[PDB]
């Protein structure tokens, strides 16, 4: 549920001249979990991870790390880095060229006073943790691409803070190689137990890797919660169009006193509790923003969930986007547009008026005021 | 089957010094089709569209047009492109800013000595076709990027060739535009009757578009076929391995005497067909390479098509990929490695050991000296 929080933010605000980069956040990070910050470019995660390393100072608001104040500007406090006992690991910078497998990794702890013999054992633990009890007097110019990875994850996570802050270490490598190491660290985080929280602005590398996901826009904690959270129940238009691919269709509905959505052109039967939820909040006769994601608008051919006149609506193909193993389809009925999956064997062609069916059990309906989702 | 083609190249070659671009290229272009050249960047695609234009002779074959010499460097037969009556549109220029959309659109024409009222005539038609017929008089900067993405369209089929020649038109286009516009040209392509061969490296967009798709690499054509047929049956490991994400599943198998492929680690029994054909061929005691794509790879809770010890493998999972829509897990089973895709609602957890099933009706056989498919 809620104990003590590993990290704590309340209130903070981060802002640059006339710029806001970050919002009235407050987050709590639970110990040993592995946290990601999620976010398009330029949302403020960034700033979020430096602020908590103790690298930048809050414009305002605070700052706990187990329970002890590392940051609030107006009290004069402003921890460093080093006494809050967080580290900013994993950097973009290559191996050491002119240092062994064994000495890269060591580097970190050399710096910081570490006992010889202590630094020998911790070293091969880590090595022989990341398959790299083998290659430890090699130079990084005799190891494979993945060799070099590995060898970088050790020379990041050799060392035992309270917190390891990571800021989207897997950029720009190699799709395959980016594939492993997600797997990789994560599963080294898990072994150590160690508080993590990481920055991406990738989507399926959050969903691969949090326990939990902070997603963030514009500078503002928009949800946090499991990748299953975020995925099935955003709390607003803005998650629910940014997580999942191709994106959640949004359109705008008329509630019926009947327990219909009315779009215009159609009408969808609600499942009884969804309108009872609507009419506890005296919602019937109300436009708001109904959400399906694609997955769940189906070919009526390849479906047995269809209730006629229900869930069922006829359209027209405006585009089909072959992927393979599966068909993306466009649909149009009247000034209506919405997206649906059509598994691969379907022959439906441009043009071809067909039958699709809505999943109702996995709908959404957000406030057209504030957005927010009622479910 | 096979009448006449529109564009037919035989035994064609293109060096560019010690620097093989073509390699003995034969391909016949059918009246009509949408003719999609794949391949990975630098497999000689550009350099085969641009001698179907006539703005490069080949170092030796022949290029006929409606049986009609167009190109044989041995014979002194280099037909100039307006000669060829083949028309290479859609380059990568912006539209002219000091230019209306009208004007834009007429220009290629006026440039060709048409008669003003002809003129007038075609681009009316086109800009109907296109949905700009009341943004003639607008300027460009007047018109949003889709709008953009039309008239320069609407430059590029103004012209009425024996072929239409495009090289990547799309390219660095946003997405959701590229989409629209994919659907927008294969349409208008289809309207106009107009043999088109297209150069792309974006296999979504070759599946998505072509007729047919011809797939090349290292200069030498692979194989020639539906999107269907390249992605069903790829005719070499090459096409397989290309085609499709994730990647198919390569294996070595030993073919036993007993009907079943031997794996070491496991066995799969093969569907009698295959055997047979296997048989035939003599290859019972040989050993192969098996390929099966991760979306015939089930997880053996969410299928029913399991035949014990036929068709199913237990395996221990290594990577979970969470696309959101559905998981991509990587399994182990000995030194054996395969991937699968299952579904999002399963609770599968690395290192967890499961029972997958091999879906034996979408498998390939691959010879292992000339790595061509057997089936």
């Amino acid at each position: 549920m809620i104990g003590m929080a590993e990290v704590k933010l309340i209130n903070i605000w981060k802002r640059f001249g006339d710029v806001t980069a970050v919002k009235d956040l407050s987050l709590e990070i639970k110990d040993g979990e592995f946290l990601v910050l999620l976010g398009p470019s330029g949302c403020g995660k960034t700033t979020t991870l430096r602020m908590i390393a103790g690298l930048e100072e809050p414009t305002r608001g605070q700052i706990y790390i187990e329970d002890n104040l590392v940051a609030d500007p107006e009290k004069g406090v402003f921890v460093p880095p080093k006494e809050r006992d967080v580290a900013m690991v994993f950097q973009s910078y290559a191996l050491y060229p002119h240092m062994t497998v064994y000495d890269n990794i060591a580097f970190p702890l050399k710096l910081r006073k570490v006992p010889k013999q202590e630094i020998d054992k911790r070293v091969r633990e880590v090595a022989e943790m990341l398959g790299l009890t083998e290659l430890l007097n090699r130079k990084p110019r005799e190891l494979s691409g993945g060799q070099r990875q590995r060898v970088a994850l050790g020379r990041a996570i050799i060392r035992r803070p309270k917190v390891f802050l990571m800021d989207e270490p897997l950029s720009n490598l190699d799709a395959k190689l980016r594939v492993k190491m997600r797997a990789e660290l994560k599963k080294l985080q898990r072994q150590l137990g160690v508080t993590t929280i990481y920055v991406t602005h990738d989507q399926v590398e959050a969903m691969t890797m949090g326990d939990r996901i902070a997603v963030m826009n514009k500078g503002e904690l928009q949800q946090v919660g499991t990748p299953d959270e975020v995925y099935y129940k955003p709390v607003n238009t803005f998650v629910a169009g940014f997580i999942g691919s191709p994106p959640m269709n949004f359109l705008d509905a008329t509630i019926t006193d009947d327990g219909f959505l009315d779009f215009g052109e159609f009408k969808l039967k609600l499942l009884q509790d969804q309108f009872e939820v609507l009419e506890e909040e005296n919602m019937v006769g109300k436009e708001v923003i109904f959400g399906i994601r694609p997955e769940d608008v189906h070919d009526a051919s390849f479906t047995h969930i269809d209730v006629p006149e229900e869930n069922t609506v006829k359209a027209t193909v405006d585009i089909i986007e072959n992927l393979g193993g599966e068909k993306i389809v466009h649909l149009r009925r009247g000034n209506i547009s919405f997206t649906a999956k059509f598994p691969k064997e379907s022959k439906v062609r441009e043009g071809d008026e067909v039958s699709v069916v809505f999943d109702m059990k996995k709908i959404h309906i957000f406030r057209k005021d504030t957005e927010k989702a009622i479910f």
